[PDB]
């Protein structure tokens, strides 16, 4: 059975959406309303992913895989000739896992208060301040090489690109950002990235 | 030359501390003050880890590994005879990665606002309600087999055990916890876990 990605336009599921197109694998996509927990076909989303989140990926055996970090590694390992991630058993792969975790916990989850309407503006200010330093730090790494893990685009870039879009949408102040902005411009040119954004009607 | 772990007692660094002992690897440990950013020996911690957090592992080549999720996988892969995680490329490995990410992003990072005095009280209430649901979800999974990933103890259990201790220290409300509680008692009886806790003076 063909892989299916459950997504919501602009959410963190854009990351494995980009990876799927970079990978060349066959897949379909299915949009989810995150409030109603219904998919675009009317189906009950909690019946599919009990965690009620995107992304979730239906594998070719019918089983479900959740968590962006797990999904992009699963995909990249499926197409080793495309080198979307360092091979397993290498120190480089542990560094990739390191950066994937940083993005997931410090960038991605860092945004959570900003997307909750019940969050008092005084705290949002504090939260934005922390993200400033986190992205500024990322900028300092992007000063040393073209992509996050080095000279080549990787699944970690798909994830970073995705959450960096949120920073832009929320007009996040970022102290050091000249390399980050140039990087965002570079990644945005990739045909797979553009195809992902179009398919999500962005 | 042997591996060294930077840690603070009962912090998330307890997780790889446990894994090191479960793994039977030779290693030393070294404590870190998270305010002054000074190790127990004098050194500047920001020199060592610029993100200024524990855990951080010093590998044999002298290099540093950060992010607990990366550290525990590195250690597990080093001792396949101990079967502390499924081997790379297997579906079971992706489910372990999935759980590790859930623990890092949904449980671990969920605690951060609760320990921070700048968090508004009503945001803390929202966070507690979410952790109630997330731990209750974990509890329902633990009804199915002895440990988190199946019948065998794994690095995901070291991590889960570590963050669940915080739930207990805060007396967090968890609606379905009968399986979680039995699990916690079982894990706390493991010789490696006792030695970790004792070495950290807890
Ligand atoms: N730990 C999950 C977090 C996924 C996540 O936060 N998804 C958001 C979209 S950005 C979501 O689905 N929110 C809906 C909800 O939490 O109810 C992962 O890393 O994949
Ligand atoms: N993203 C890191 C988070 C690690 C972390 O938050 N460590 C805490 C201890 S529980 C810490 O060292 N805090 C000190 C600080 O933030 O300055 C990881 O997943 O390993």
């Amino acid at each position: 059975v063909m892989m299916k990605l459950f997504y919501k336009p602009g959410a963190c599921s854009l990351s494995p959406h980009i990876v799927l197109r970079e990978a060349g694998l066959d897949f379909s996509i299915e949009r989810v309303d995150l409030v109603t927990k219904k998919t675009e076909t009317g189906a009950d989303y909690l019946s599919i992913n009990p965690k009620g989140q995107v992304p979730a990926l239906v594998l070719d055996d019918g089983s479900l895989l959740t968590e962006g970090v797990a999904i992009v590694q699963y995909l990249a390992d499926k197409v080793p000739d495309r080198h979307l991630i360092a091979p397993s058993g290498t120190l480089s792969r542990y560094h990739a896992i390191e950066w994937l975790n940083f993005i997931a916990t410090e960038l991605h989850k860092g945004f959570s208060p900003l997307f909750n309407p019940n969050t008092p503006d005084e705290y949002k200010t504090i939260v934005r301040e922390r993200l400033d330093k986190q992205f500024s730090y990322v900028d300092s790494v992007l000063a040393e090489h073209d992509y996050l893990l080095g000279k080549k685009f990787s699944v970690a870039d798909a994830y970073l690109f995705t959450v960096s879009r949120w920073a832009n949408a929320l007009n996040l102040q970022i102290k050091e950002r000249s390399h980050l902005d140039q990087y965002m411009a570079r990644v945005a040119e990739r045909p797979a990235v553009k195809a992902a954004l179009a398919a999500e009607d962005i």
